[PDB]
């Protein structure tokens, strides 16, 4: 969905 996910 456009959607984005780190780890940080």
């Amino acid at each position: 969905k456009n959607y984005k996910q780190f780890s940080v």
